[PDB]
């Protein structure tokens, strides 16, 4: 149908991605006044009835999207899903409304293609978030086993000492707010702390700079396809075809 | 005319930049001098007339600038601009006449080009950049919400918020200083405050390196045309010039 | 024989390797469940005999593998090796049972090829890991001969010196707790920590920096050889191949 | 001479290298056993021999190397330089002996080569370098004007805000323990600390990036040199061969 086509053709223009672009900033500028605990009730009402309003514009914003694209269809993208849940949750009488702010991600490309390429290079560190969480969870069983009848504020069961653990690996206040007093008691603790700090910075590092690189080749793809319909094919791949080209020539020279 | 020639010879050589810089640092060793509190009245009316000298020497020098290039023309530069507004502003009876060091950076070029691949290498991070500031506007809205009334120093207000998750974000006392005190009235508060230090030291890292690997690419190119007047082509570009050859060998072959 | 075949056969499936990742799960679980002080006698005898069964299934598990392969045989892998190593040292009556969690990277190829990238990697960074050693080393015996009079605590001798050494590389307190205490009695103390500071920091980043690099690029080859039986040859080789072919093409060329 | 080559043959052996490695770390050894206050006379005694000894086999190296090399010479090398004004200077009756067990970066080649490596990537660094020094140098004069008379530990003078700004760069109590603090007197404080933080941290890690990826490239082709005695020509070289030979066989295709 010609309608189908006409509203398709409005969603997809930038003038109506500016429009809820601009409604979301409107959205997360009201809720942000709303935390001021001075504020007067026909101020907090009047901010109050800007949030509604800002709702139901992403209400008919979805529905022209339900209909110019189909339900099978909408619901066929992860940030259409993504974009209903958030709008769909408010419409259910969860506290947390600002976290509809992050629809400038989904409604923004260039936004959406940085975290795609972040998603997209997540399965890729697996193995290493699992090397951590293996290194973790050991030395929270060591630490309690260890400390805990001693330090039970900072390792008195696993949920301190996973916590303690994670405060140690980021190097906060490590030594002179845990390891020195553990030692007081401990004397060898550096034994077990020392190669923990050591093991876990040097994972979490890996972690984060496997995710770095593979997300920003990832997104430089995207970025490509989506302004010339294809990315730069890989040099292993431009080599080949080279070396391909190479064996046309060494025929051709005999015949 | 030949004097307008002669003027951006003597401008534009090795000598009459040396002597610039010279008076720069100069300026800056008077200004240093001058924070310290225990100089007599004839010590400050010295300096403070050595600084009157590098300022009038500063003005003689863009004066030459306008004349030996026009002023359609001297201001075409963004670093000429930079030089007449820190040196004008200076004639306009802004307390911090120290930044009048950083003439260095436009002087010296060098200097010059780091600066100027940091700032070309600025809107390729936009989008990263962006999504820590959604980040951090929206976990300040929650952190105000849920701690501001408990913990009204640390997340008082949005302004409060912003600066205890910018501290949090740095590693800078967040567990025994923050996190282990809001515990103490909130118990699943590490649900709100360790997913936000993954997330935005994360972000963070993210953010610098691409910055750090851009303007390095940037300024390496910069300087390679400041010497040779050109720089050195991607290797993709010179994989398909290959190719290209390729192609009139192959057909020079069949004929 | 063909049931040394068949046993392998199940030994190397995947059902197998699932298995026992579940009973290392299991061990793990009710190993971090006895850390539990408030655990009742039965509670705790139970989850005891949890910890027997899982220990005899791994027995079970190295005899059918030292069967399976021979003992020549089995033990010419490393990780098999600390396989049985684990395990045959929980039937000899060392207190760190969860150590055997370790079993998850041996056990998970993906998990395994992480850790090999890591510790192959590592006689290439000697010369830098060597050069930290002397670093401290050097800087612990000028620390405890300037500060371990006025200050036992944290230089009294090489052991403290040391630990206060890496507590001030990770730059924990080092300025409001260890330097500025050290400053008023010691002034020029700066003069120590600063460059102690700027080379341990730069040297520890450069150490983990070599090591995640190369542990990646050898990772991504032995998970190649993996799925393909094979990896991709450098850059180098595939430019070098290229200009053997180009030999005989102008050799052909004459003739 | 013979005489001469027969040293030198022997100056350059493995055997001389080990015996030489060793008598360094035994003088280390000894130094470090020197820092213990609770040592008895004879034993202190004992140890000071030992370094004289260590001392003196240190002359007979020198000397045996001016000797078998030349006196034009054996100082035409830095290493060579570094190693007889640190051996001189002991004989000169400064205080800090330990600092002769650098003599094993000069001694072990492959430490040499990491050493080298560095100091060669340096003069590349310096344009950054000397932006994070004019930044520091602003930065020193804004705080002892802003912030000096209020705060004077902290921003008194020159002196003490460039110490408390190397401590503000660091991220050490950077809030907790100066900004909170300053902002109770000056409330817009953090318009001066955080731009400053976030100016010098990325600057920073631009300047240590920057060595480390230098460096790394150095030593590497350093290394190739030592074994091969040439090292790998880069990618571009490579490539403008091959871009040659093809036109060598474009010229062969028409004639
Ligand atoms: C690698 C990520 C490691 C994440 C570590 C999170 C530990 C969770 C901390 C925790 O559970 N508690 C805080 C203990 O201080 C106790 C609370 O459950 C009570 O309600
Ligand atoms: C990602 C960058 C985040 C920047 C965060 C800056 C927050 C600004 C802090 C602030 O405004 N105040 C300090 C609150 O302690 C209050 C003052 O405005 C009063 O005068
Ligand atoms: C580069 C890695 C540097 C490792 C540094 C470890 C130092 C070891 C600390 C130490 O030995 N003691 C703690 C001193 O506080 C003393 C104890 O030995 C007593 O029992
Ligand atoms: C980027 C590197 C910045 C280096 C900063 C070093 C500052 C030097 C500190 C200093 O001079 N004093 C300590 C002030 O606390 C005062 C002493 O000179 C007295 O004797
Ligand atoms: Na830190
Ligand atoms: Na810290
Ligand atoms: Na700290």
């Amino acid at each position: 149908s010609h309608m189908s086509r006409k509203i398709r053709d409005l969603i997809e223009s930038k003038r109506f991605q500016n429009v809820i672009t601009a409604i979301i900033v409107l959205n997360g500028a009201v809720l942000g006044l709303l935390t001021d605990t001075t504020l007067s009730a026909s101020s907090q009402n009047l901010l109050e009835r800007v949030d509604q309003l800002c709702l139901t514009i992403f209400i008919v914003e979805i529905s022209l999207k339900i209909y110019a694209y189909g339900v099978r269809g909408f619901f066929r993208s992860g940030w259409n899903l993504f974009d209903f849940v958030i709008v769909a949750i408010a419409l259910m009488p969860r506290t947390f409304r600002i976290f509809r702010v992050m629809r400038l991600v989904s409604v923004i490309p260039t936004m959406r293609r940085v975290v795609q390429g972040m998603l997209l290079a997540l399965p890729g560190v697996g193995s290493v978030a699992a090397l951590l969480t293996v290194v973790f969870y050991i030395a929270a069983v060591m630490a309690t086993n260890l400390y805990g009848a001693t330090f039970p504020e900072w390792f008195g069961d696993l949920s301190k000492s996973l916590y303690t653990l994670f405060q140690v690996m980021t190097l906060e206040s490590w030594s002179m707010g845990i390891v020195r007093p553990v030692m007081n008691v401990h004397p060898n603790a550096w034994v077990f702390f020392i190669p923990f700090i050591m093991l876990t910075t040097f994972t979490v590092l890996n972690l984060f700079i496997g995710i770095c690189v593979d997300a920003m080749a990832i997104t430089k793809e995207q970025e490509e396809e989506a302004k010339t319909g294809h990315h730069q094919e890989p040099i292993s791949q431009t080599l080949l075809h080279l070396g391909d080209r190479l064996d046309r020539i060494e025929k051709q020279l005999a015949q």
